[PDB]
């Protein structure tokens, strides 16, 4: 079928990409980086993220495969030829992970996150009111906030004390970054896990400029009126050719491998 | 309909229970603590837990209401007469929360938890292997482990650094109690959120005696071979007469009220 | 004696400053903001920090007093006239708190911190090697690091999970900011408390530009070769007119007041 | 000089102890387990703790050496003969670490801790008032409290989120065990580091029976009126024959070795 391969850019990944394309030339596989049905990422998780955002507008028409040269990449380089044959056969199972939708309104722009989306200030102190489903939950003071996807809970979310979360759970998790808690300032302190259809809105208090990140992209937004977080209706689809449970790759990435 | 009322036992709750029974006598309400269709709890969360476990074998035939004299109790004492009329009218919406199933096998006994279930040792050091869906995830060394329900995430789970979790998410959360992490001993460190159909099994390493708790009940189990945690097929049903969102009562219980 | 008063700049603090100067005019007190022996700060902790850094080169010749209009400010506005008389009498006890010395070398500039000093990157990822007394302790990957004074442990340090620390202990505390811990990346995770004469050196790995903060001042340093942290030989002296223990003001600021 | 050797009891440590005694027989070394001037511990940290408590009443007359068969034990088994010669020469430097004093009053018994001392309840809920230097600081509700020595900060204290602490700092650290924090219950949350001459007193609220631990010893105390924690006037003396900094053995025990 139609496919393309992205590369980390280093010498090891470029030649591995060339060898796979040559192997695909022995099958009925058409290279097409405009409308690929399979997107193969050769590199680290950052390479996989760049591949996801490159084709973030054809998610319901693409299955992703990562090659580790790696949390999202679940294929070793020595298994590259076996992946070529299995991918050429065309018999695989489709696994879908939830995504996070971020909406920024001024006085709007929407983004899509596979890992997480964070909010910080433009230099000054970070103060926002957290509104959950039109209900004011807290006034947050600290460094920032992090809204994570299920697969992203093992990333930035994990470093902030968040809980690890199985991707079969369509939900999002919010965690704090060095929150201020005293006699007057008070936040929940604990990570919050929100289901679908729940909308978390961050509203400015004084400063209206925020440094907002979506995965590896970070932009300084000015004159912000609202940042809306909610579980996206879009999902990322993975092409899986063998059993690799989520808790097993969590074990291999943090326990031992 | 059929109903019963349990009381904290103090003077304030006993007379409040008597006044509600007298008010129910003015309607077509039959008191029956054997097969009640409505179980009213008058007291704290501990009183509500005792009421839940008293009728834990007729959950699919009971709706619970708590009166705060209180996380589960969402009614003030001054609103008691209004609750009598609304309950007498019989028009309310049913809200269901997930529960936790605990299975203990020797060389079996099953329990049901509304808050959480924890495992500790019988005095010696606590060492168990954590097996997730027949896959060995880690070997835990520390004080103990806590498997929490969604509504219980704000209880013992919250004190252990766990994430707060909306009850619409049918799942369970596991957290650590003073885990040992060094060059040789290593655990995930982070809370784990497990969906339905996922089974978490704790298996002994040396000592086989464990102090196991289910909500307020704590028993010393001897010659233990396996402790199995999984989201229960049973659910607790609440009788709700007005909108009281989960994040609002989280706000009222921890932020301000 | 010689003295000066700094103000938060708002209407409440400016007129309070004018009333105290008029009260000092009834005594043998000479106003001198060039060589003051007493520096009175009227405002919040930020106002107190600005006053400290304004006279950070005459610390061994100045005693500080804060008026809360407030962790460092231990005087209420209604007690202003009583403070004028006691300060005019000249009989008070001197209390000294340790300070933090920060040295930045390029390819040097030194700073003095009353609260803490933090290091972040200039946009890219933050990776430094932590060298304790010429011994490589760890390679840190995350958001940043925070080296705090004893009195600053209740500030930014507290939000990062650090321990609260009595100012009689001449030492400094280092805490992590969202550290990365997996199979390959590994840090100590725990706050580190260093005594006097211990030198903690942060050395760059790839990027050499860092956003370094000292209390409220934050500057982007370029071509950095080493950031050295150590307990300063300089100490800040407070003028205390009544018993106000450190744990009592910790209680009043976080427990209840 | 006078000396004795304790053993872990296993086959590896017993024969190693026999070989060292035979090597000591070639020098002017008298074995005496009643009044030894050098106490050699062969085993783990638990073996070292048992050796410390065995001679806890002659600390100012004993230097300790640990052999790892190990945080306190800073000698490898293959270096045993070199230790025999150096110990026989008698030229070594003395390193002293602070200790923790625990006093329990009823309606008194004192203990000495090298690692830490913890308080839990006898089954019921744990509620105590924390009084720092005759000043009520907080009312603690949770699982328990842990008062640690500087060298013990890397032990139980580290698992509870406490800060690591250099032993040159004569002080003690208190940490919480699953503290309850809501709208009504509120604790400091953060670890507390207390200098010398500071007394921390835990006073009962309802239940007066507590399970108190001192290192590996744990006893159920009944009718308790006060538990007093303070830095002990006694210190443990180590016999050091080579440079092994505290942060280096922290690195070797948690980072890599
Ligand atoms: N202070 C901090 N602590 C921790 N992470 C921080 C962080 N600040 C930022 N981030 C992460 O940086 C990413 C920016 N692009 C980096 C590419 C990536 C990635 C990634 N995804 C996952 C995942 N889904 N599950 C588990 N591990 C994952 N990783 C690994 O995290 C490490 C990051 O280099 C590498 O090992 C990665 O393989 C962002 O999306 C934030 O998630
Ligand atoms: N060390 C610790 N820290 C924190 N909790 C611990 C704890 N050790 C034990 N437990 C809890 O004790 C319960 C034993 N019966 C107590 C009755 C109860 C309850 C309860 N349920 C919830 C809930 N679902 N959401 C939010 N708050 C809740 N509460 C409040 O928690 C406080 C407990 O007294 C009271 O305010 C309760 O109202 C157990 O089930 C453990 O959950
Ligand atoms: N993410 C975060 N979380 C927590 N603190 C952060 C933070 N980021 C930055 N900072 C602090 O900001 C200060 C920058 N100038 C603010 C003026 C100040 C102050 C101050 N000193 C102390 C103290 N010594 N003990 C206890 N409370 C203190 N406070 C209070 O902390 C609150 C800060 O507004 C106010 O209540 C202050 O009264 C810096 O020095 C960082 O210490
Ligand atoms: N839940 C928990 N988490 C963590 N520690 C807990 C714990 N509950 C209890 N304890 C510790 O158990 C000790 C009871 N006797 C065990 C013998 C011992 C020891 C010891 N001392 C230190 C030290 N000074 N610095 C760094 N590591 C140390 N170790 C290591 O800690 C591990 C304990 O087996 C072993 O690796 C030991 O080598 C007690 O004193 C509590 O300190």
């Amino acid at each position: 079928m139609k496919y393309m391969i992205t590369s980390k850019g280093d010498e090891k990944s470029d030649l591995l990409r060339l060898n796979m394309i040559a192997g695909f030339g022995e099958y009925d596989m058409e290279y097409d980086d405009v409308e690929p049905e399979i997107v193969i990422s050769i590199g680290g998780d950052g390479t996989f993220l760049s591949a996801f955002h490159q084709y973030e507008e054809r998610l319901d028409e693409i299955a992703f495969i990562g090659i580790h040269t790696g949390f999202y990449a679940d294929w070793r380089p020595a298994e590259a030829d076996k992946l070529v044959k299995l991918l050429a056969k065309g018999e695989y199972q489709k696994v879908s992970y939830p995504l996070l939708k971020t909406t920024v309104k001024y006085g709007e722009a929407t983004y899509l996150a596979l890992n997480e989306s964070t909010v910080k200030s433009s230099g000054g102190p970070f103060v926002v009111d957290v509104v959950i489903n039109d209900i004011h939950f807290e006034r947050f003071r600290g460094d920032g906030l992090c809204m994570s996807t299920p697969s992203g809970t093992t990333a930035y979310n994990k470093s902030l004390g968040g809980a690890l979360m199985h991707p079969s759970i369509e939900a999002m998790q919010l965690t704090e970054m060095a929150s201020i808690n005293n006699r007057v300032y008070r936040t929940i302190g604990s990570p919050l896990v929100f289901p679908k259809h729940h909308v978390v809105s961050l509203q400015p208090v004084n400063d209206k400029d925020f440094q907002i990140s979506v995965d590896h992209l970070s932009i300084l937004h000015r004159d912000v009126q609202e940042i809306r977080y909610e579980v996206s209706a879009k999902k990322i689809h993975f092409a899986r050719f063998r059993s690799f449970p989520f808790w097993r790759r969590v074990h291999d990435s943090f326990i031992e491998d």
